[PDB]
């Protein structure tokens, strides 16, 4: 299957409502013959799903709500994907969207970084590096919530949060909507002569009991995820991957996680540059969650938009040089479930 | 694709958490090599900023790493999941999948005219109950029938919520709660949960000796808010859903139909919309007693919403627990003679999304 049309809209705290948030970022693919619409969203207001087809003007076409907290992007292009591929649908719309202006997750965050720093010698400032690297980027998207470049010394001087982490080294509560059409292979080429290309998906829970989970330096559900999503793309290498950032030691964790660098090397990769905009594999060219802001619902579906403009040769200043595999992960919790996609050029 | 193996718990007002009803549900079904959960579940958000319901879930039942998500489609969650199911099946995604639907709900539409009112759902039905008597010349009685029927039905189903027969005159002497429907004509307020098991054709035999196959599945949403344009006797999204199942099934003949009679006067007009009947004969088709257990086409022989009780998430997911077992001659009492074929309903709000879906002996 392919993603050939995407659409997306500034994320932050934003005057649209929740419908005029999905008007705005489907205006331009209502043109296509839409034959389902799933909406990714974790906070709806009742029958979500309904409310919006027919706010849409698309009344009769059949719709539900996929919810998997901060991961439902990602499951809701997993069900996207086998709906087309099952034949039940020729086109579907996919939107996420997240309203939020009208152990917890940074308190884990926080206990990740000390056990990584003391299990791996892992500087401080190579955790706060990731948010220098983040917001750089981000200043580059214009459809991020923040778009303010750091410095190192900024970071470490921003508000605790929870000790270590600081303010920015976490994703702001956001407003915002992505969306994608995407139809099968057979169909791709008539919408345009350079679809993005599903080339795997692998999905993954694990233990969402806090103590009763193995470490805090490893996330399961995203090696696993990862596996099953590399194993059916039947590719082993990737030119960028936006990853679930919630916090900076999180995308280096799940740099790890996802195969790139060995467990206690990830931190290596970041003040090496080697993730950055202009190294040999950047992760979050977009600004990751850390500068993007996180509407809950829509950052699963905001990363197929990066990854599609990326390959496409898009993506502006923040274009990923040659890009042509690409790969994202969606996340629910703090690794209570995963979802991997693989993009491609081809098939 | 097919289910091979149900749960389901008796309906009411349930002491046990949302967890230990999908404990319940699922305590026979962990030994299938599960690969996907699909948890269907309207209103349990309250984890939604920690955990988060489906992990939550997999993580309870000891399914650690197995992927899962939750479908909500308000009231038409169940049969939502079901297609949802069916698609990762048949793409390769999974499998075998465990569909759960459960609400725990013990502890509305726009209406526009050519200002906004916001009206209950029960207020509709009883709007669609006045203008089919009158359009149809339909009596009171018929409607009050429904209930009678699915009650009697719902007396031989041990998990059903309400399980006490009564007459006609004690639903037409029930408290009215909508001029001119009754108490007794509307689904009570449910907490509960079922679930089923589905593989591929291809692996259903070797799960179960008796597979019961899915043979079409048609979706459909509608207009969410309710204009004066509306004829208030037909459900559009029912009648498209309807459409698309039988197209894909090829057949044109079921055994049995079960239902998302909200009220009474639902069943009617469903009965027509998903093509037994013409529009406006439903109501004969009651009173003839065809649509009774021991009828030509018996209609919620579960007992329907009106009896079962209805926990948004769960019921349309009962409905395919309802069909596997009178496919397998296991609903014992409730036994539909020779079915073979049958039909579910799962229907969000008042008729703004349907799915419907057509089970059979054969793939
Ligand atoms: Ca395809």
């Amino acid at each position: 299957v392919a993603i050939v049309d995407v659409g997306i809209t500034k994320f932050g705290k934003r005057k649209e409502n929740i419908f005029d948030l999905v008007k705005e970022v489907t205006e331009k693919l209502l043109k296509y013959d839409i034959d389902y619409v799933i909406v990714s969203n974790s906070y709806s207001t009742s029958g979500l799903s309904s409310l919006i087809t027919t706010y849409l003007n698309l009344d009769y076409v059949p719709s539900l709500r996929v919810d998997n907290t901060s991961g439902s992007g990602g499951s809701a292009i997993l069900v996207a994907k086998s709906l087309l591929e099952s034949k039940e649908a020729n086109t579907v719309l996919v939107v996420g969207v997240e309203k939020m202006s009208e152990a917890s997750l940074p308190s884990l965050a926080s206990i990740s970084a000390i056990e990584y720093m003391r299990k791996f010698n892992a500087p401080r400032e190579s955790i706060a590096q990731v948010a220098v690297k983040n917001h750089y980027n981000g200043s580059l998207n214009p459809f991020a919530h923040i778009q303010k470049r750091v410095t190192l010394e900024e970071v470490l001087n921003s508000p605790v949060i929870s000790e270590p982490l600081r303010l920015y080294e976490y994703t702001p509560i956001s407003d915002g909507a992505a969306a994608v059409v995407m139809v099968r292979n057979e169909d791709a080429l008539s919408y345009t002569s350079k679809p993005v290309y599903i080339k795997g998906i692998g999905s993954s829970n694990y233990t969402a009991y806090v103590s009763e989970k193995e470490d805090f330096v490893t996330l399961p559900a995203v090696v696993e995820a990862s596996r099953k999503a590399f194993k059916k793309a039947k590719v082993e290498r990737i030119d960028f991957a936006e990853l679930h950032d919630m916090a900076t030691i999180l995308e280096i964790i799940q740099s790890e996680d996802i195969g790139l660098f060995k467990k206690g090397e990830g931190w290596k990769a970041v003040m090496e540059g080697l993730t950055s905009l202009d190294g040999e594999i950047p992760i979050n060219p977009s600004g990751g969650l850390n500068s993007k802001g996180h509407p809950i619902g829509a950052s699963g579906v905001a990363q197929a938009v990066e990854a599609f403009s990326q390959i496409r040769n898009e993506a502006g200043n923040r274009q990923v040089k040659n890009a042509r595999v690409g790969l994202s992960l969606s996340m629910a919790g703090y690794g209570n479930s995963a979802t991997v996609i693989i993009y491609g050029d081809e098939p």
